[PDB]
């Protein structure tokens, strides 16, 4: 289903991707979207899906675009429009100055003080979810790791049930990666269900869990509002389920098929630190956009106030301008070129967080289990959108290979 071309769009500029079912989505995901940095392909485009938008498709379009506010707002950031338009999560929907107050919040809860102090439990918890898989020969990854781990994290720090987490997580993978199941509307009033009891919980009986420090901040010297902390948790919780569970998994498919690579991160350990940045460069996920807050000419092409653009945050280090052979994982490159938490005002709060889980993961899976594979006659898939996932990821080893710790 495409949508009529507007008169504003000239019919060159016009390339059909769908973010949510992107043509050779077989070849992997990162590789599907790809597709828009050929040479055939103008560097921004206008695709008729998923109502009609445009795509900036260079590192250097998404970079600027980024940067620029004033002409590309995060108001509507969602594609399509009705989603775009139901979000109104914090800080997330607000441009700066507005947003500055509430980033300095949110920054007060997954911020580095919090992951520093948080560390252990990090630590404690892969290893005893390693420790407690490596006899099996034999797991899920995505469901035996991947979730729980980052899950659990945030749950603790969240100070919510672990009871609630099948709910919160159909509700979160209903935003990014649309079932068809229910509308993002619908999906967010939902997930806004679950939260407004315990705001109101902890206005009056506050703890030190992050939901009760956003319930009794502080926002532009006044007390934020139960609305305004509806939506900032909002934010958190699709942050904490829905970003570090995918990478996890793209990483760990990665280096299922290397055997080069693992024993790479083995005996030269510190490179765990340059290799994260590039598996982040590599098997980056995220897309979401912009929407013109007035008529402007971006590099040479004429964008109309209401357009919505999708400035791919996966797109960036993907391009050859920068970084060369960019399909190729090379965990000694001098520069690792990306923007795979953002550019601009937006740039992920949550990134220490994101990048403490990924480092501990990667020393102590390849610590225990530095042998393993993709189960013979797996058809490993790929799932596009907002956030990007592996379906499932069945992985197989010899537990006699393996290391006790
Ligand atoms: C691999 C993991 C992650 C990736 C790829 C990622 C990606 C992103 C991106 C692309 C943005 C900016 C979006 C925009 O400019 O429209 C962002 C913002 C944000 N992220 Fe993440 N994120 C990650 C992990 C997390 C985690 C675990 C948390 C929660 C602890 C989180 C919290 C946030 C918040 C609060 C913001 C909004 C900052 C603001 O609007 O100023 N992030 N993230
Ligand atoms: C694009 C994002 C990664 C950022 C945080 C969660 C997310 C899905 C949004 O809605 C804003």
């Amino acid at each position: 289903n495409l949508a009529p071309l507007p008169p504003h769009v000239p019919e060159h500029l016009v390339f059909d991707f769908d973010m949510y079912n992107p043509s050779n989505l077989s070849a992997g995901v990162q590789e599907a979207w790809a597709v828009l940095q050929e040479s055939n392909v103008p560097d921004l485009v206008w695709t008729r899906c998923n109502g009609g938008h445009w795509i900036a498709t260079r590192g250097q379009l998404i970079r600027e675009a980024y940067e620029d506010y004033r002409h590309f707002s995060s108001e509507c950031p969602f594609i399509p429009r009705e989603a775009g338009e139901a979000y109104d999560f914090i800080p997330t929907s607000m441009d700066p100055p507005e947003q500055r107050q509430f980033r300095a919040l949110a920054n007060q809860v997954v911020g580095m003080p919090v992951v520093d102090k948080l560390e252990n439990r990090i630590q404690e918890l892969a290893c005893s979810l390693i420790e407690s898989l490596r006899p099996q020969g034999q797991c899920n990854f995505t469901e035996d790791y991947a979730e729980p781990f980052p899950i659990r994290i945030f749950m603790l720090l969240a100070g919510l049930p672990e009871e609630d987490i099948p709910h919160l997580k159909y509700l979160t993978d209903q935003m990014t990666r649309p079932d068809g199941s229910m509308t993002f509307a619908e999906a967010k009033e939902a997930l806004y269900d679950y939260l407004i009891p315990i705001i109101e919980q902890r206005r009056q009986k506050p703890g030190t869990d992050a939901i009760s420090i956003v319930a009794n901040g502080q926002v532009n010297g006044r007390p934020i509002t139960s609305d305004e902390a509806k939506r900032m948790c909002g934010l958190l919780l699709v942050g904490g389920l829905d970003t570090v569970v995918n990478f996890l998994s793209f990483s760990m498919e990665f280096l299922a098929k290397s055997p080069e690579h693992r024993q790479e991160l083995i005996e030269r350990p510190e490179r765990i630190p340059a290799a994260c940045e590039e598996l982040l460069r590599r098997f980056s996920l995220v897309a979401d956009g912009r929407i013109l807050t007035s008529d402007y000419e971006f590099h040479g092409v004429q964008l109309k106030k209401g357009d919505q653009i999708l400035l791919p945050q996966m797109l960036s280090g993907l391009d050859e301008r920068e970084n060369a052979c960019p399909m190729h994982v090379d965990f000694s490159r001098q520069k690792v070129s990306h923007t795979t938490f953002g550019h601009g005002s937006h740039l992920c709060l949550g990134q220490h967080l994101a990048r403490r889980e990924i480092i501990v993961t990667l020393k102590e899976w390849l610590t225990r289990i530095p042998d393993f594979s993709i189960a013979p006659g797996a058809q490993i898939q790929h799932k596009s959108g907002i956030v990007s996932g592996v379906q499932a990821l069945p992985l197989v080893w010899d537990p006699a290979t393996t290391k006790a710790v």
